């Protein structure tokens, strides 16, 4: 059994170790999910990281076009290529078109390949779309065959090769079954939002992952799914794998999340702003009600804001922005605002798909974080939330329990 | 790397800056969804602003039909040709007709594209459904191959250009481009939500999904970006809180109480400072009180953002110091109450950017010791909130954006 | 721009100003919902009206079949087409069929509707059933060149037309692209029920009206969409947009609104009788149990009743014998039976567009009405709602609000 | 204008008047739904009531067969051909079946047709099933023609004529005509409801969408139209109502716990005039009270409107004074208690016009003090209602229609 690694941020796991090697892998996906992109990142990765030649074969675009697309996430490549890198074998149609007296036998594209290859050393070879080439030649018939023939030919070679191809879901094989091992990307469309995902059916003959596991994009794809207060009377009434303030509306969490990080800032270890609602000049005069200082409290290098409304993006997405803003600020204390507006919107599984992978990365990465949200939490989840929170009647927070003990049971008695 | 404004009103920023420059940008939608009017549009925009000349080829629609179209909009565009300016490509059937005696090199067409921009220096081009040719020429096998090389050649030309074809499905034999809108129409309950969804642009910054969208002059869409406080007076208890003139005003309560209508007040200091449901019959109702209507003048029947987009435009062309929105709960219904409108985070967003300051009225629904808030739920986001109603029962909620009295 | 009136029962003002001039006209729906009826009412309002004189042209009926139709709704038709009214084209079949020993081209139909015109002075137009014409000629290639050379005659003309051709909502369009502005007439089916709704795509450089409304037909097609007590202890409790009575089942708001008209007669204004329940014997044995007077209190000309089961008919269409009804009789006040039996069986945005229809029809011709309705309203609608109300316990209604104040708040106490 | 008559039972006052005259109607409905049945009989009860003879044409099936088809109904056919008055026309294929050597002319059957009508004088005809020539005839093109031809020949003629064709679908081929019945078979959950949909009649007064139906001597269907009082008695408290003779009960509470059976003495009081759930194992367990029933007489396995036409014939076969309903709560269900039933207004309405006396039982839902009544919820048009049920506890809701002692 063979294996080879790929480092796409967060698909080799999956894979249990990358592609298969000497073996022919078909990639299939709805026009518009980055098929092209995975092919170029993933030879891209094999130049960089290992030096592993490549030969990216382009039916649909032109070299000129698709050097100017990976030049958008910061790949410069043809003076680079000037190295020997990758090779862009180009059949790209002739714009003329092509006139037929006869049947064809598409032996120059797989030897131009071969010669390509035993020229370039390479040993990773991607090709774009492969229905294009269906839809090049009207001939249905042939083009099976001499694709066969091609695969075949980089499993003797025993290249790592990749081919990409064209209703989600549903009856997808396309029209070019002839692979030994298939990764299907598509993305969904739910009420009015768009969820990326990756689905690998299975790798044969090899350990693939189970199922199917949302993507989004950034310089590379990426995906990571499977793992495994200071202030006020503070402790008094306490006696990480973050804070939970659950609340009817107007919470006020504001106060216990403001302070929460104020005290932060004010011992030394770094503290960084994440909030989804208000303009965050209302943020700080619903904070600055408070008498604290935090415009003051930014003297730069020590925390960031531009907050974000929640609907304008995808949540995973939100996510990803969090994921590298914690990953190149590095605070050590932080806090969520509204979770509410992420419980709703939103199928509740990947509400707390979201919630878990959070959660997951504050809790070991021993970062100290904070989480507000508001009632009508009625989304019923359990589990990993820890600590929780004559006439009229004023607000009262207390908790139940932390940890494994201690605290006040009973509330404001 | 690059990409190309078109400064059609709200699409510019969910394209991320436009849309591409020197590749063909394809535009779909089924029949009756305004594609056209994009294209026309796209083009008119490129010249009246940048002085950047367009080809407008179009084979569905008629030449003079497209300007009597236009001016609709206002805008002559015979003015704009003998400017000198846009081009309006007659590519039309003859209505006598075709007939065929064999295959044809679709030179002719490009070749007359080609012509037209090397001598208008044109660098936008529409092109209004060459679905049409697939309605004209019963040959799906060499038009592949002659949109190909127009597509190319135009990019050779390096001009920007669109092109149309024709419910949630794929694209009808109109092969795959290298970036893709596909501006889509709903039909759902009883009425019809046009959204613009954009799938693709390969090698670039863009926007996630599908976003609503109504028509004014050119089209309208909607992104997502983002005395110590003069209120009403009101006797008797005069504001514990007032409501901050970047606030917003909210009164939850059974049924719709409020025909008092707080708003009385709100409107007799915007008057004061000299700042500007059968609204009718309500105002022989408001003279109740003893406020001076008559002296005071010196919902199912549209869209929800046909209401928001109407309302934008009036507090455009008024500047209010500050106004309410009566019965939300009803505009909250006649869609059934489980379609839930994001809309009120949109305003209220639109409220936190201008000063501009609004109330609203909303009904809830039982009565005695909910601990459900409100129907559909409004939440967070509204600064001031408060609730409502043995006797008719005022009472305030929960703020520490300011600190007071916690009602009765 | 241009623009011609049409002065269908209420379609006009969605169109804004009635269809396009010099321009092809569409409407398509499927098999069954008065296609052929819309164009013969439209021309008919037409030449009736406008003098603007008419052809209508047959390929599915016979003229004498289309006469024998129109006659049903009241027009006689061919007595008044010796005054030089509407042409009708006949287009129908055959009987024998045809044989072909060549391709046709329909210059004979086209020539002959321009000579029916210039004789005619005909500036509108009408065409029915051109799908039948692709059924009528199994050469599906010409029909479409030869419709499209007369749409455009049509269009140079400067003429109104009007085409009729034949799965609803889903993917309709049905065979014949090939015109410039549509109307989709479809009657959906849901539960075990019909709705006649009218919907435009959009017409093409010009006004237009949002979405797709529900209709009923008459004598001529109709729908409007868009707008915009005396006795008892009586005022005592209280101190129009009518008045609602909603109670527990039982309700006995028989009472009120029985003697709430029954002073109306007393004081002289005109009521009338609107009931869907109970047959109005024991109406008025449950009125008669009053003591007072019903069938002596219809000397004719000051009530009618004729009661109808609600199931028994669909809803605007009761919606319509209640509007020509108070058309026809001009009450000054009236009250509505059982809103809960409309309450059920219907999708509740079908009931409640239903009540501010009449709502806002009663709120603005100043005429007074009551409501009532029995609970298990759980239908939960608010607003424009106006006034509503030791062992055993017996029935007490009383009032919350009214107007904008004044009447007992406290129930009795 | 004009119409003529089926009398086939219900199906007339669908039509506001029957079938239309002097024009061809369709009659569809998917394979097995009973067409060739209201064909067959449209033309017996033409015949039967007006002596108006007809001409049914049937490919599909035999002759022989279609009287030992009319024999289950209890009619003869052949003796009525014999009388000179119906014409069974046999236009079924020879078993044989056919070689082709070129087209048609399809004039044969159609000059059969109208031989057979000029010699019998008749004014009806059926046709079952032109489907079949299209099962019989693999060329779509001319059957076209042909049928049109008939239909129009037979409006010449100003003959009622009926056409059968072959879930909730369109027409397959089988063309456009000028007035439609399409007659559904349903398959819901686990069981099947024939229902009539009459889909046009152009230029005529028409009943709006789809009524159920089943089948008995002819079809049958479901439209829509419309001592002070006599009853029980029972000791100790002796009705504080009584429920009139033009009235009906409504008896609802938690569990059968009206076992004791109230129509006991509602019935004693039949019996008393001497007018007239294992119902073998309630009665005796009715003689466990001391009633006399040995000495008195001197729900699944149906569908719905199966239960109301059959009692329908009993009511209608043995005039009774007052009968009740038995857990009506179980024909609620086993149907699942979303689909909501019509139907017991139907009968109510029913009980209005013959002054017969009905009672019903239905078992609620919990317990104590629900706020909801019943379950799918019977409200008004139900006269007299009751409650039911720390003992079992008895209680009048409300009336008044009549007024007395509000019960407990
Ligand atoms: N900066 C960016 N941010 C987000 N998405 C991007 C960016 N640059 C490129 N893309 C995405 O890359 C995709 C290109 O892949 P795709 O559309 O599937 O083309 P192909 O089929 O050739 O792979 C586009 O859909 C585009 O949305
Ligand atoms: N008063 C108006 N209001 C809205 N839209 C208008 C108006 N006048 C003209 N238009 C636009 O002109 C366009 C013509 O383009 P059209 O051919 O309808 O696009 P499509 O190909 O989607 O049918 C219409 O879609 C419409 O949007
Ligand atoms: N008095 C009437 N009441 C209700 N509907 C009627 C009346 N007279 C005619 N109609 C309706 O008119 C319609 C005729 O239009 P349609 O069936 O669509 O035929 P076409 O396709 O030729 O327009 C019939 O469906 C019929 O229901
Ligand atoms: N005992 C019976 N009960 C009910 N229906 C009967 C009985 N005997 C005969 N029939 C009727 O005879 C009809 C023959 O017509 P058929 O060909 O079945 O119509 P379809 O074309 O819908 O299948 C049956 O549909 C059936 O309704």
């Amino acid at each position: 059994v063979k294996k080879i690694p790929t480092m796409i941020e967060g698909f080799d796991d999956i894979s249990h170790g990358g592609l298969p090697q000497g073996r022919t892998t078909l990639v299939s996906g709805t026009s518009g999910t980055g098929k092209t992109l995975f092919a170029v990142q993933f030879l891209y990765n094999g130049i960089t990281i290992f030096n592993e030649p490549g030969i990216f074969v382009t039916f649909e675009e032109s070299p000129q076009d698709i050097i100017k697309n990976a030049l958008s996430f910061g790949w410069n490549l043809q003076s680079l290529i000037d190295q020997g890198k990758l090779f862009i074998l180009d059949a790209s149609p002739d714009p003329d078109g092509q006139e037929v007296a006869g049947d064809f036998d598409l032996s120059a594209l797989i030897e131009r390949i071969q010669y390509a290859i035993r020229k370039y050393k390479a040993t990773r070879v991607s090709i774009d779309s492969v229905t294009a080439v269906f839809q090049q030649y009207d001939a249905a018939s042939v083009v099976r065959r001499e694709i066969f023939r091609l695969a075949f030919r980089l499993k003797q070679l025993g290249v790592t090769t990749i081919m990409t191809t064209e209703g989600p879901v549903a009856r997808f094989g396309v029209e070019e079954f002839v692979s030994d091992n298939v990764v299907i990307l598509r993305n969904v469309l739910e009420g009015e939002r768009r969820r990326r995902t990756v689905e690998i059916l299975k790798l044969r003959g090899t350990t693939h992952m189970k199922g199917e596991y949302p993507f989004t994009i950034n310089n590379g794809i990426n995906i990571f799914p499977l793992g495994a207060s200071g202030v006020k009377t503070l402790d008094e009434m306490c006696g990480d794998s973050i804070i939970l303030a659950t609340g009817a509306t107007g919470t006020g969490k504001t106060l216990l999340v403001s302070k929460f990080l104020e005290t932060g800032c004010q011992q030394g270890e770094r503290a960084l702003l994440f909030a989804y609602e208000e303009s965050r000049a209302q943020l700080s005069r619903n904070a600055s009600s408070w008498g604290i200082d935090f415009e003051e409290l930014e003297r730069r290098g020590l925390l960031r804001i531009i907050c974000a409304y929640p609907e304008s993006a995808g949540l995973e997405d939100h996510l990803q922005i969090i994921k590298s803003e914690i990953a190149d600020f590095k605070p050590s204390r932080v806090a969520i605002d509204s979770l509410s507006a992420l419980a709703r919107g939103v199928s509740n599984n990947a509400f707390r798909q979201f919630v878990i992978g959070v959660t997951g990365f504050a809790k070991q990465e021993e970062i100290t974080g904070f989480f507000t949200n508001t009632t009508d939490t009625e989304s019923h989840i359990e589990t990993i939330t820890d600590t929780i929170l004559r006439g009229e009647m004023s607000r009262a927070i207390n908790v139940f329990k932390m940890r494994g003990s201690w605290h006040d049971k009973g509330i404001r008695e």
